């Protein structure tokens, strides 16, 4: 096995791989890269055993294939540390991967192609295309809600959900919802999948929003996503997200709309004196007017007026200050729009222009 | 007490002396800023017990005097948030102060003004004011080598020497060493003090380089230094010193010189295969070349040659590439000059155009 390549071929190939390599890589070839050499192609594959990442590049200078393993960290500072348009030139030595580019060489350790974790072939049930862009606005929209660690770990991920033409994710914690759907243009049967979030994190990251298609294939345990020269490709985990359809509110007949950065800046004031660790905020509501206030532990106390559209009945909610200031920095928006019912029912916020997110935060009782 | 300012006006002062202050000290008012009104004049301070800082804004519009001490988180954070152009207006009344700005009303808890440290006076020995630019290069030059929880309590420090019109500093871990010397044009005393890393990090955070005259009077316990309308009074620490120059080498036959930013570049490539606790390279040194060599036990290897002035015996020597990869870093130049004397002896290492500054490392064996 022999390559050479330039360096900025390999370095966006070299990140995007290394992605998947993290939890404590025990067994010690999760810590390494396969690199194949086949054809005039190039292939870097890194897994953490759950996800693959591969890369490809094709190779215009002369080759010869072979395969092997070489440590992913070390290989990728010495590209990243070669001089910007370097010729690196690869080529292994028996056990150990030589590394050479002007006046630098490097020896790294190998770990042999053969004990490389391989994931189980699998079939596609559901296939379909849509821009990168779509996939973005999509995940952006509503990871802020997936629970991290939790003991319903089907929490811990994404739900997407197929629909007519229509294409859903929707996160929660069991606190805190976002929803968001975007039309596909493609009709496409009905389908779930949770999809785990360090996976739905590497998707995320694997998409530059440029102009090459995503295409996504999901089978009955694994779902992976093609964009140009990269392959992510994940399981999912077994099931039963709760309903999302029954969190959200049954006909708010109230709606507040206002700034987003006024609202924002007036709860992040008001979230200063609030309790460290249950941040409630309460929330009076009367004509063109929306009062916050917050006291803590030691009798402190916030207070903010501002000008707000609404008409309609007067009303005071509670809710935590983290869980809605959150939506406000993922709403990226100038109008916001509050639905709400009464003290006693969650409250929808959603761009007071895109019903395509929604998103719902509880009540509390101050 | 009772007081109107223009957030702007209050903002850096509040950042200046919020910065050293322990969100929760052990005893409470060491984490409150004391705040008194009197003359035209608002003073602010924090203080830990080793340090203080002291800010003066003057006060245009109506006051009335009196002093407090309101939680410096908190305060800081009111304030930040508030619009840019905000007119805040505080209010002492009973034991909350009151924070107004616009429509946002805050109410912070108080602790007694009496209660607060007051720190010692203490009589100025020397005396001496320098560009706030030569004290903001003297502690650039030198702070990375001070040692940082060192049983030799007095290297946790940077000595400052006056002798004849020159200030000084040195640092040292005991490992390596910087010196810096800069024209202060003013007759001096002799005079050696250490003062503390923390009072040298926030000396150096203070120094908004600019024209300003910084006036520094040293005591015999303590240095004070007035900039603006901000004063820093640090304690200082006793130990016995380390002399730089019983540590300088005699007289270093030998003498590189090379470009720093491809002698950095090289040296922080032979670093990543470099044993992880020791981080050692090693240096053949000959005709106008250099080759630097690293390996770990793992048996993966890095070289690096490069081109050097260089006219001298050849020669093999072994560092610790951090320790030369920071001075390659303060060092803000294009062509650096090692000078060695053996293999067994430090080497000092300049800036080839200037000499204000000097380094020296010590050799490892490898």
């Amino acid at each position: 096995m022999k390559f050479t390549v330039e360096r900025e071929h390999l370095l966006k190939p070299l990140q995007q791989v290394s992605g998947p390599l993290g939890g404590r890589p025990t067994l010690p070839i999760l810590g390494n890269l396969l690199l194949q050499v086949a054809d005039g192609t190039l292939s870097l594959t890194g897994t953490d055993l759950e996800m693959e990442m591969v890369a490809r590049v094709a190779l215009v200078q002369p080759h010869e294939p072979g395969a092997t393993t070489v440590p992913a960290r070390k290989f990728f500072d010495i590209c990243r540390g070669l001089p910007e348009g370097a010729e690196i030139a690869v080529q292994l030595e028996g056990e150990r991967m030589l590394v050479r580019s002007g006046r630098s060489r490097f020896s790294l350790s190998t770990l042999p192609a053969a004990d490389f974790p391989n994931l189980d072939d699998w079939q596609s049930e559901v296939e379909f295309t849509l821009p990168q862009a779509t996939m973005k606005r999509l995940i952006e929209a509503t990871q802020f809600s997936m629970a991290h660690q939790d003991v319903r770990y089907y929490l811990n991920g994404m739900l997407f959900e197929t629909e007519g033409e229509e294409l859903r994710t929707v996160a929660t914690d069991g606190h805190r919802l976002a929803v968001c759907s975007m039309p596909i243009g493609q009709s496409l049967p009905s389908h779930s999948v949770i999809v785990p979030r360090k996976g739905v994190i590497e998707l995320m990251r694997m998409l530059d929003g440029g102009d090459n298609p995503l295409r996504v294939q999901i089978g009955s345990n694994n779902i992976r996503a093609h964009v140009g020269d990269f392959i992510f490709t994940s399981k999912l985990v077994d099931g039963r997200f709760p309903d999302y359809r029954r969190v959200l509110p049954k006909n708010p007949d109230k709606h507040l709309e206002a700034g987003c950065d006024l609202l924002k800046q007036a709860f992040a004031r008001a979230a200063i004196l609030s309790n460290e660790k249950f941040r409630g905020v309460r929330l009076y509501v009367s004509e063109n007017q929306l009062k916050i206030t917050a006291n803590n532990p030691e009798q402190e106390e916030a207070e903010e007026i501002l000008d707000v559209t609404y008409s309609g009945a007067e009303m005071e909610i509670g809710f935590n200050v983290s869980y809605v200031l959150d939506v406000l920095n993922a709403l990226k928006c100038e109008n916001v729009r509050m639905m709400l019912t009464d003290s006693v029912s969650s409250v929808q916020i959603e761009d007071a222009a895109s019903q395509s997110a929604a998103y719902v935060v509880m009540p509390m009782r101050l």
